[PDB]
């Protein structure tokens, strides 16, 4: 239960991602390593697309390239169904709507191998506009602070997540990305199915000065709120 | 010039802030420390309120609580006004803008003091209201990504900037804070008097699980743009 999912997490906890996408018919992989303490909801990682550039701008990958590293509060952990669903893991599955263009479909299995959590991905991304924000690489390479919003989805014992990114773009305005997200378990085991709550972040998008390859340095800082 | 600011910033930099305030009648006072690396655009900090609870929320005190940290683009590095007023350092002075509430008016004197880049700050609040979403503290602790638009000022051989920040408030909307800003060498020497670009500034609040004290950790990442 809660020391169990608290124990897998104590320290610091090395990572591993790794992503194969499609988007309108560009093919490309990412390859990120890096680590997250949960007892501070933080997160690192460099994320670097193994194929050559990326065809699409490294900001619409941020919420698909680790919710399990949340800081929940004492008053709260029996609330944290990720930590309580590991090592097993689960299958992390969304849609996101593109406000007026494509759309992502990503699967991905989040779950202990030895001492590294790792996060495997498959991306499919259609109807994108040749002049979009999005293959027009017109965002700016920069995040802001979202809130994900989590109920449990008891038929499929695992939860549910909805919540909106605002992607700043370039000289002005904003491109919004509509997320719908489902969690399921992959073991058959007992979970903790929470009340409404929801997870607040904060990333900053960096580069490594050294690094030759079209990359991402990805800081997520990640606390769970909304209950008394 | 260039070499020589650069030759200050050259490593990793020991920081110390330090401020005074009075919003609406409301004394109080910040101390902290941390660290700053040019070279990656990085600065981190722990700020303290030393006179118990901080009277306003933390996020409104964020951008008066380092510019010289910046990561320039070496095709840039002749704009760092900056890292060139260094070490005698310049006065950063603001109005602070809150819609539709109070404003805070600022005046800081940044520079080294040895190896430590120091930031010692004057603030004054005035009009807010007593429900506003200020002194109701009614904003969520977290941070989103705004660019910093610099021009040069050569009447004060400084720089001016301005920048709109948005504040997210609890449980939807967000609270805008429009900054002004000035600044001006100290020193009479001559500085880098900089062409239209802006800072990339990307922020993210936490909490030092440990403290007891009424306190903010700041992380910023800020990156120079806007000319090819």
């Amino acid at each position: 239960m809660v020391s169990k999912g608290e124990e897998l997490f104590t320290g610091v906890v090395p990572i591993l991602v790794e992503l194969d996408g499609d988007v309108n018919g560009h093919k490309f992989s990412v390859s990120g390593e890096g680590e997250g303490d949960a007892t501070y909801g933080k997160l690192t990682l460099k994320l670097i697309c193994t194929t050559g550039k990326l065809p699409v701008p490294w900001p619409t990958l941020v919420t698909t390239l680790l919710q399990c590293f949340a800081r929940y509060p004492d008053h709260m952990k029996q609330h944290d169904f990720f930590k309580s669903a590991m090592p097993e893991g689960y299958v992390q599955e969304r849609t996101i709507f593109f406000k007026d263009d494509g759309n992502y479909k990503t699967r991905a299995e989040v779950k202990f191998e030895g001492d590294t959590l790792v996060n495997r991905i498959e991306l499919k991304g259609i109807d994108f506009k040749e002049d979009g924000n999005i293959l027009g690489h017109k965002l700016e390479y920069n995040y802001n602070s979202h809130n994900v919003y989590i109920t449990a989805d008891k038929q499929k014992n695992g939860i549910k997540a909805n919540f909106k990114i605002r992607h700043n773009i370039e000289d002005g305005g904003v491109q919004l990305a509509d997320h719908y997200q489902q969690n399921t378990p992959i073991g058959d085991g007992p979970v903790l199915l929470p009340d409404n709550h929801y997870l607040s972040y904060q990333s900053a998008l960096s580069k490594d000065p050294n690094e030759k390859r079209d990359h991402m340095v990805l800081l997520e800082f990640v606390t769970a709120a909304g209950i008394t």
